[PDB]
């Protein structure tokens, strides 16, 4: 992106980190903007998707522990909790769908 012409999206900001904290195979944020005209201060409604290996079933929290260290503070700024998706490479292969395949054992 030429200088000059710039913003500031958290949404963005996240991700364009992400990008090169760990370098994944997919990405994709979820931000909601205001929707009503009322003051809300209570939750604050965020998603982020990212999988990668290094989540092979390893732990529930350190799927976090990773992810916060990253935007400590970034996110931190305004956004507090956060809904983080981890997935792995086959999990994705068929998540929803499933096919039939149990192969026989051996000896």
């Amino acid at each position: 992106g030429s200088s000059g012409s710039s913003g500031m999206m958290i949404r963005e900001r996240i991700e364009e980190k992400l990008r090169a904290a760990f370098q994944p195979v997919f990405l994709e944020v979820v931000d909601e903007s205001y929707r009503h005209n009322v003051p809300a201060g209570s939750e604050s409604h965020f998603k982020v998707v990212l999988v990668s290996d290094r989540f092979t079933g390893e732990r529930f929290l350190n799927r976090h522990r990773m992810i916060y260290s990253t935007l400590a503070e970034e996110l931190s700024t305004t956004v507090h909790a956060l809904a983080l998706h981890t997935y792995t490479i086959k999990e994705w292969e068929g998540l929803q769908d499933t096919v039939f395949a149990s192969p026989p054992c051996r000896g």
